[PDB]
C-alpha cells in the first residue's frame, strides 16, 4: 500500500509490487479485459532487456555495473520468476509501450534490491523506444513458440497418424465420397491422407519463418534508427539467438516494414488457420468413424477418457478459435498508419494463444486420441464387401463387350457385378469362380 | 494435497479447493489454453442450480433440506464468492458436461461443511442432463451482460457523445469526403451521428433478446424432456426470473432448436459485432481529428491519459478487432453442430460473454476518460471552413464560376479567407455589396444545422 | 463505335450505347474484376430517379416536360429494359458517383430518342449529390430483396420442413448427440427444429428492416441537404413506398449517421449470415440422413437428381444439401468483407458502398434462390426409412431406463449389454432372461418400452 | 429441343446447345447464383482434358482418331471458342461432377460435327473421375494465375514504390506515429516500406507454390487410382508443363490428401489475404497523404482520373473483398468427408477472383496512381523544420524547460525551431549557428543522405 509521485500526482502502488508509478497508471486507464501479458510474452520482454543492457554495455554506452545489474534482472524475467509483476491489460496503447516500461520499472525495482539505481527509461530502455521493443518481443515469442513448441507437437502427431497408416495399411473399408458408397479404400490410406495433412501444416509453418523471426530492434521511434547505435539491431539479434538458440532470429530486412506492419504476424496466422481447417477434417472424420455404436459407423473405437469422442470436440472448438483470432490478427495488421501498426498487443494476444492451443491439443490428440485407436476390423470387411464394384478388372477374362454388358444388365437390375456376372452364365473355361473373386478382391481393388 | 478414489482410481485434489474427482479428471484432460470458465458463466451456473433445486423442492422431488443446502451453496457461487473453484479449461467436452460437474461437485464440497451430504449427480443434477444446463448458463450470462451491463454502458455512451453534439452545435468545419474537403458541417452535426450509431446499437441489442433469452432447461438429453418434469422448463425459468428481475429470460419456442443450435449466440455476436464496426468509424474518427499537434488535422484536442496519443480510441479499436475474431470464431461453431446437439457450447461461451465485457468496459473508458474531456479548436476549425475552395459556390451567381475558380486558387495560395480574397480582388461594387458577400459566405449557415 | 467530347479530351463509345462520356472514361478507369451493377442495383437506381424527377416537378424545380421524360425512362430502367447500359466495374469510386452519372447519363440519352434534352447533371441529378443517391439505391435494392423475395423463399422452406415435421409426427428413431447413441426421438422432432431455425431467420430478417429501409436521400453531400429541398427526403421516401408497395422504406433517422456508415448493410448480412448458420446444420444434417445407403446411416431417402458417377453408375449424391452448404460458405464470406467496408468509413461518407453493396445482394439473392430449390428439389420429395429407424430404437440400450422401477438399473444395465452383445431387441432380451412374471407383465414391459412414449411427442 | 439422355432417361435440351442431358440437369437443378465457370477454368478443363487424351493415346488405350479429335476439341474449348456452351452455376455438386460433365459432352459434340463418334464418359473421361478432374482443372487454373499473372502484377507494383523510394530519398517530412507528430523520416524511406510489403508478398506467393501446384490427376474416384493406369498422373502432369511451361504443376505428394481436402487453395488464400492487408495500409497511407487541399495533411498530390483518391479506394475495396473471399474458402476447406472435399467449385471462385482481382488492381494502381505522384517537397520539410519533436537534441544546451517554450513558441508563431531559437536569443550562450544547424538537420536526423 506504498504511495510513489508521477509528474501528473501521488500514485499509490502494492508494497510487494516491483512496478512503479507508470505501470500504475496504465493498471488504473485500461480496466478492459481484466488479462495481462501471458509467461510468454513476460520472457520475451525480459530476454530484449538483458540484450540491449548487454550491447550497451560491450559498444561503452552504459556502464558494466548498471548492465550487469539489468542482466541479471532480465534473466530472473526471462526464467518466469516475476509472471505477477506485469498487471497492465492487453488492452493498452497499441504500440505496447505500457508494457514496455512495465518491464523497465521491475527491472529497476530487482536492481535495487541488489543495491543499484537504474533508470527505467534513460539505462533500462537505453537505445530503445516506446515502439520498437514491444514488437519484437512479440516477435522473439512468435518464433520461439513456432519452432521450440509448435514444430515439435505437429511432428509428434504426424508421426503418430503415419504409425495408424502402416499398422492398418491391409485394412480394408468402403471410400465414401458425398457421404454416399464408393469403392474400397483402407483405413491405412485415409490415415496417410491425415499425415500427409499435418507434414504440409508442418511445412506451411517453416514457410512463414523468414519473415515472422524479423525483428525491429535498432528502429527506435520511426524505423530510422535515430538515438540508437547504427548496428544495434544486429548486434542485440546476434545476444539473443546465442542466449535462446532460435537461428530465426533476424535482423528487419526493411526498418520501416518492421515498425509500419505487423504483417509477418498476419503471414504465420494464415499458416495455423490452415492447420485448424486440416485439424477440422481430421477430427471430424475420425468423431465419425466413432460413431454410435449402434446408430452410427461405428468403424473404430476410440480411448475413453459409449465413449465420446472429446478430443475430435477438443480439436474442433480449438480450430473455430484460431480461426476467429485469425481474424482479429488481419483486422488489426491492416490498420497501421505512417510509421506504426498500433494493434500490436491485441495481434500478440491471438497470434500467441492460436500457437499454444494448436501445440498443446496436437500433442493431447497424437497421445490420448490417435495412438490408441482400435479398428473394428470384421466390421470394415463387411463394408468394403457392400462398396460398389466395377467390371475393368473382367476385361482380359470376358472382353470389353461381355463386361460393358454386365456393366448395363447390373445397373438395369440394382445387382452386383459379381451376381451379374453369375446370373449371365459366365462362369466357365473363360472365368472360374476363383478368377472372379480374385479379380473383384476389395482389398485388391483398393490397391493397397 | 488430498485424495480421491474414482470409478477409475485414485485423484490428487487441493487441499482447499472444494471441487471432486470428476473435475480433477477434466483438469487432467483438457490442458490446452490454461484459462477456464469467466465470473459471468460461473454466476449463471450458481444461478441455474438454486433454480433447479427451488422446483424439484416444489414439486416433491428433492427433500427441503438438500434443497436448502443446495440453494445457499449456489447462491454463493452466484455472488462470485467461488470464482477459483473453477479449475477446467474452456476447450473441455463440447456440450459443457465438464462444467457441469465442476458446479455439482463445488455445491456438493461447500454443503458438506455445513453438514448436509449432497449427491453431485442425483441431487445437485436432479432432472437435468449434461446437455440442458450448460447453454442454458450461457444464454442467462449472455442475457444479464446484454440488459444489465451493455445496453447501460452503451446508453452512457450514446449520452457523452449527444453532450458534445449540443455542445458544439454551432462549431463550423469543414466536411470530408474521400479525405477531401467538402462543404461545412458543425462538429454537432457529427457527433450527433455518433450518437445515432450508438443508439441504433443498443436498438440491435435489444431486437436480439427474444431469442438471446431463451433457455434450453428442461429439454434433458436431446430436447425432449424425457427424465425430467413435463413443466421443469416453465417452473425454472419463472424462478429465474423472480431472483434476477430478468424478464428477457423465457423457455425456448422449441426444445429441440434450443439443443441443435446456439443460434440465438450467433445473433447476439452479429449486434456485437456491428456495435464494433460503429465503434471503428467513430474511435477512428477522433483519433483523426486530434492528429498533430502540427502535421495533423488538429481540429480537438484529446485529453491527456499517460500531443496526447489518442490510447483509449487505440484501445477502442484494438477491442473492436477482438469482437470481430470472437464473431467468426461463434459462427463456425455455431454452423456445425449434429442432430440433437450442438458441442462447441464452451468456445462460443468464452467469445460472446469476452465480446459482451470488452464492449461494456472500453465504452464506459471511452465515454468518461475520453469523449467527456475533448476540446475543440473552434476559432481554427471556422477560420479553415472560411478558407476553403469548398465555398465558393454560392459566388457563381454574382460573379461567375470562372472568377469564383480564381478566388479560390488564391485563397488557397496566398492562405485567405475567401472573404478576404474577394475584396482584395476588387470584386465589392454594385454586382457584390460586403453584406451579400457576408451571406454568401456564411459558413455555419451553409451546415443548415437547428 | 462514336465519339464524345469530356472535359478531358474525346473518348469512343459503342453505337448502341446508352451511356457517355462519363461513364466510358469509369470503363477505362476500373477494368478490376469484369462484373458491374446486378438487375437489383439497375432497377432501384431507376426506381430513385424517377421518384427524384416526381418530386422535383411537384416543388417546380424540374420543367413538367423535361420531368416527365425521366419518369418514362427511369420506368424503362426499373422494368429492366436496359440491365446491358450499366458496363462500369463494382470496383470503382467508393461512393458509388461512376454509377450514379451511369444513370443520369442513359436516362439522358433514353430521353434524347424521344426529342427531350435533358443535361445528366443539372436535370436528371437535380437536388441529389454524388454521394446520396448510390447508398440510397443500395437500401432500396436490399430492403426490396429482403422483403419481396428472401421472406416468401424462407418461408416456403419453413412450410416444407413444418409438413415433414407432422408427416413423421410418429417415426421414432434414436437420438444422437456427440455422434453417440441417445434416447428417443422422432424425425418429426428433429425437422420441427429445423423449421424453427428458418422461422427464427424470418423474425431475424424482419428485425434489421426498421435500419435497412432507412435512406439516406435529401443528404447532399455531406448529410446537411446543401442544395436540396429541406423536405426532399421525405417526399421521395412517399413517392418510392406508395409506387413500390416497400412499407419499410422510410428516412434516416439521422443524416449524418446514412451518409458517414453503412450500418445497416452490416447488420442485414449479420441475419443472413445466421441464417447460413442455420441452413449449414440442417443440410448436413439431412445429407448425413440420406448418407450410404450401404455404408451410411440411411435414415432417409433424397430425391434423386442428376447421375453421381461414370465409376460407380447407381451412385446418386446429396447435390441440394452441397448447394446450401456452399453458399452458406460464399454468405459468411460476403459478410466478412461486408463488415471490413462498414468499419473503414471517414469522416461524413463510408466510400466502401459499391463492395458492401455487391456482397449483401449477392447474399441475398444466393439465400432466396438455394431456399427455394432445398424446398421443392429436396425436402418435399424426401422418404422415411421408417422400419430401419424404429427397429434401432427397439434395440437401443438407452431405453432401458423405464425398466429400474421394476428390475432395478444393475439388471436393466445387463439386458442392455445383451442386448447389444447379442444385436437383439430389448423386449426381447428381457423375455431371454426370463425377467417376465411377478413384477413385470408383458403388457407391462410393452409399456416401458413403448419408443414412441419416451421421445414425448405432443 | 432435342432429346438426349443419361443413365436416369431422356432430357429436353436446347437445339443448337453442344451440351447433353448431364449439363442440361444441372442447367435445371442449380438456378442460384446465375454465373457460371470463368474464363481461366474453362481453359483449364480443355487443357486437362486435351492432355488425358494424349496420354490414353500414348498407353495405347484410346484409339489414336478418338484422341486425335478430343484433342483438337479440347483446343477449341482452351482458346475460348465454347465458352457460352458452358451454363452451369458454380453452386453446383460439390465435386464439379456437373462441369467435368459440360467438358465431356462438349468435346463429344464437336467431335461429331467433324464426324467422329466420342462417347462423353468412355472416350472424353477415359481414366478419369470428377473427384481428381475438377481439383486438378482448378489448381491449374490458380498455379497459372499465381505464377503468370499475380506475380508479375505485383513485380511491377513494387517496382513503381521501390522508384519511389529512390525519387523522394532526401524528401524529409515529419514522422507519424499513433497519428501524432515524431521525429523525421522520408517520404523516400516510407516507400522503400511500402516496397518491402509488396516484395513479401511475392515471397509469400513463392513459399506456397509447392502446395498450389499438386494435381489430383491419376487418384480417380477415392484417390487409390483404380480405374487408371498406375502412372496416369505422372503422366498427364509431364503433358501439362510441356503445353504451359508450368514447372510448378507436380503430382501430389498424398493421392488422398490431395482428394479429401483443398488444403493448398486454403494456404494459397492466406498468402492473398496477407497482400490485400498491405494494400489497405499502402493505400490508406496515399490517400491521406493527398487529402486536402486545405484541412488535410496535404503531403502529396494524386493523379487525376483536389483529385479523389479513387484507385486508393479501388484497392482498399478489393482488398475488403479477398479477406471475405478468404474466410469462404476456409470454411469450404474445413468441411470434407473421408475421401472427398466438396466444396470445390465454391472455392475456386473464391480463390480465382482474388487472384484476378488482386493482379488486375495492382497493376492499375502502379501504373495510374504510384507513378504520377508528386510531393509537396519544400511544403513537407517547412513543417518537419517545425514541428516541436526536433527540440530533443537541444536539450542538452538549452535545457528541457527551455526547449519546451521553444516548441511552444514555434507552433503559436507558425515558425521553424531554428527561427524560434534565433528569435528567444539562445544563440551565442547556450550554442552557436553552426551547433544549432547541425542539431536540428533534419535529413540528418531521418539518417538520410
Ligand atoms: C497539415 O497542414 C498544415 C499544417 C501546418 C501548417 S502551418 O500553419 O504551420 N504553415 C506551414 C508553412 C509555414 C508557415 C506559414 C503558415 C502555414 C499549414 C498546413 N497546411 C497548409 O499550409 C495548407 C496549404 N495551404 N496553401 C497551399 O498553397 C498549400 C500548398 C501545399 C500544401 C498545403 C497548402
Ligand atoms: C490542417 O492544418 C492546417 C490547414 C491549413 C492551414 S493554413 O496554412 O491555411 N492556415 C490556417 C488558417 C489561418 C491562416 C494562417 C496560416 C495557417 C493551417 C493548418 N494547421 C495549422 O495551422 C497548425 C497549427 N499551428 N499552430 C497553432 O497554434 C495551431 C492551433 C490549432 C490548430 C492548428 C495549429
Ligand atoms: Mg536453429
Ligand atoms: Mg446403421
Amino acid at each position: 500500500y506504498r504511495i510513489e509521485h508521477d509528474t501528473m500526482g501521488e500514485v499509490r502502488v502494492p508494497a510487494k509490487a516491483l512496478w512503479r508509478a507508470q505501470t500504475q497508471r496504465a493498471v488504473e486507464n485500461f480496466p478492459i479485459s481484466g488479462r495481462g501479458l501471458e509467461r510468454t510474452q513476460i520472457r520475451a520482454l525480459g530476454l530484449l532487456k538483458g540484450a540491449c543492457a548487454q550491447v550497451n554495455s560491450d559498444l561503452g554506452l552504459l556502464a558494466p555495473e548498471k548492465a550487469d545489474a539489468i542482466i541479471a534482472a532480465a534473466a530472473e524475467i526471462a526464467d518466469g520468476q516475476h509472471d505477477d509483476q506485469f498487471p497492465i491489460d492487453v488492452f493498452q496503447t497499441g504500440s505496447g509501450t505500457s508494457s514496455n516500461m512495465n518491464t523497465n520499472e521491475v527491472i529497476a525495482s530487482i536492481a535495487a534490491k541488489g543495491g543499484v539505481t537504474l533508470h527505467p527509461n534513460d539505462d533500462v530502455n537505453m537505445s530503445q523506444s516506446s515502439n520498437d521493443t514491444f514488437p519484437t518481443a512479440t516477435h522473439i515469442a512468435a518464433t520461439e513458440a513456432a519452432v521450440a513448441h509448435l514444430i515439435p507437437a505437429l511432428q509428434q502427431l504426424h508421426d503418430a497418424l503415419a504409425a495408424k497408416a502402416l499398422d492398418w495399411h491391409t485394412v480394408v473399408k468402403s471410400g465414401r465420397t458425398h457421404l454416399m458408397d464408393a469403392v474400397p479404400v483402407t483405413l491405412g490410406q485415409e490415415f496417410s491422407g491425415y499425415a500427409r495433412q499435418i507434414e504440409a501444416g508442418i511445412e506451411r509453418v517453416r514457410a512463414c519463418l523468414p519473415r515472422l523471426g524479423e525483428l525491429a530492434i535498432g528502429g527506435t521511434a520511426v524505423g530510422t534508427g535515430l538515438n540508437a547505435p547504427d548496428d544495434f539491431g544486429v548486434r542485440v539479434v546476434a545476444v539473443l539467438v546465442a542466449q535462446t538458440g532460435l537461428s530465426e532470429l533476424r535482423t528487419a530486412a526493411n526498418s520501416f516494414e518492421a515498425q509500419a506492419a505487423r504483417d509477418g504476424l498476419v503471414e504465420a496466422s494464415g499458416a495455423l488457420r490452415t492447420i485448424a481447417v486440416s485439424l477440422t477434417k481430421i477430427a471430424n472424420d475420425i468423431r465419425w468413424m466413432g460413431s454410435g455404436p449402434l446408430t452410427g459407423l461405428a468403424e473404430i473405437q476410440l480411448p475413453d477418457l459409449k465413449v465420446n469422442p472429446v478430443l475430435p470436440e477438443a480439436v474442433t472448438q480449438v480450430a473455430a478459435q484460431v480461426i476467429g483470432n485469425d481474424a482479429a490478427i488481419a483486422w488489426g495488421g491492416a490498420n497501421g498508419a505512417f510509421e506504426l501498426n498500433v494493434y500490436i498487443p491485441m495481434m500478440a494476444r491471438n497470434i500467441l494463444e492460436s500457437f499454444k492451443l494448436l501445440t498443446n491439443v496436437s500433442r493431447l490428440f497424437a497421445q490420448r486420441c490417435i495412438a490408441g485407436l482400435t479398428a473394428n476390423v470384421e466390421h470394415l470387411r463387411r463394408l468394403a464387401e457392400s462398396s460398389p464394384s466395377i467390371v475393368t478388372p473382367l476385361n482380359s477374362a470376358i472382353g470389353y463387350e461381355e463386361a460393358a454388358a454386365v456393366a448395363k444388365q447390373a445397373l438395369k437390375e440394382r445387382k452386383t457385378i459379381r451376381q451379374t456376372v453369375i446370373d449371365r452364365g459366365l462362369i466357365g473355361d473363360r472365368l472360374s469362380i476363383e478368377d472372379l473373386d480374385r479379380r473383384l478382391d476389395v482389398l485388391a481393388m483398393a490397391k493397397a
